[PDB]
């Protein structure tokens, strides 16, 4: 006669840890690479020589 | 001749009182009868003797 881990049941609580949870978020490439403009309205016109 | 109650009209006004509704509502029988566990998440494990 002896006491097994299964015979102790839920007197032994399983633990939790968030170590693996976090992942670094990545931004748009095009917002890093190119000059941006702050728009005040839906549409902006930019003339070019053609 | 005489001024009756109806001839005085809305100078006499009715009153309101909630004494018939001012009664404690009926609680749960099992929350009165049995002890309780303050759970923090969907599931709790309780060991029992076997």
């Amino acid at each position: 006669a002896d006491i097994s881990r299964s015979e102790v049941a839920t007197l032994i609580q399983e633990a939790y840890a968030n170590d693996l949870l976090a992942s670094a978020k990545k931004g748009s490439t095009v917002l890093q690479a190119f000059p941006t403009v702050n728009m005040g309205t839906k549409t902006t016109h930019l003339p070019v020589l053609a």
